[PDB]
């Protein structure tokens, strides 16, 4: 189900968050550390349904932020849906400490063949957001293959549609 | 999370069966009624892991209908994950009697200003898979129109991406 959550404005006026229309709905495409947006559980991928009490449904991008930025009080109030295009999926590096798949600017482009990924049933077109719990969203292609290099054999993983 | 299925090949020497690659997986596109695929339970969404043993990462449409077409002797084995892409929201009609959604093909095409499908915050390019547990799938409008005039005032949907 949806859930409310309350927070405050920073010192520099802002929450540490970016918001992208997608299909006439408004989507959290990044969330920056330790902001007020990060306390409350914030997450890449979480869905708007309301901010301040009125519907998101069919606002742009540059809408979204314009209310937000003219927003009156220290607290804004947002309806959240949890990631509702998550998925998560677990897999087993082979001998040569891999899974199987290839990625680029954080996104799977394509997958190894008779790889734990291949058997797993993988898809290209999604954007990898956690590993093992560890967020990688607005990290460099070398950090999370530093991330992926330094994991045990089981690989959980959790993505996204592009 | 996966499972298995066995099903034989009907007098006219087909599954009645169409898939789909998508994003280096393969989908079920449609599964005729009272066929084989019918029977064991396969819908419009499920994921298509292995064929006899074999991973489908990376085979086109035609690769894998070409699979199936002579593969070996009454009964085929398919690995499957069940509509990974399913999402459900309830909805409450108006006075009007309606939730505030406009479509085409089955798929949702626009959102109706601060109707209950607008505060739930529904997406388009969506298509319609059930409707309170029944199957629309390869439904015309008209008959998905009844379907929604002939519902109360909850109106639960599943969706998945078009
Ligand atoms: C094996 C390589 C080609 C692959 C990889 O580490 N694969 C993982 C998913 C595995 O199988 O453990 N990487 C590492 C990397 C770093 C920077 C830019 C692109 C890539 C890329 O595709
Ligand atoms: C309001 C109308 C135009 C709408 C509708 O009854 N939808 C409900 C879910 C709502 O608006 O709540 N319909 C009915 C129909 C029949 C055949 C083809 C398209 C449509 C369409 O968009």
């Amino acid at each position: 189900d949806p859930r409310e959550v309350i927070l405050c404005k920073d010192q520099d006026g802002k929450i540490g968050l970016r918001l992208k229309s997608i299909d006439n709905g408004i989507f959290v495409q990044l969330v920056q550390a330790n902001s007020p947006a990060s306390l409350v559980g914030l997450r890449f991928g979480d869905q708007v349904l309301q901010i301040n009490g009125e519907n998101c449904a069919g606002w742009s991008s540059d809408k979204a932020h314009k209310v937000l930025k003219q927003a009156f009080g220290e607290k804004i109030t947002m309806t959240i849906r949890d990631r509702p295009f998550e998925r998560t999926i677990t897999m087993h590096k082979d001998s040569t400490g891999h899974v199987g798949f290839i990625f680029k600017n954080g996104k799977i482009t394509s997958i190894v063949k008779d790889s734990s990924a291949a058997r797993n049933g993988l898809l290209t077109e999604h954007n990898i957001c956690e590993i093992n719990g560890q967020n990688v969203i607005g990290l460099k292609d070398s950090q999370i293959a530093d991330i992926l290099s330094t994991s045990g054999t089981v690989v959980t993983i959790t993505i996204m549609p592009a």
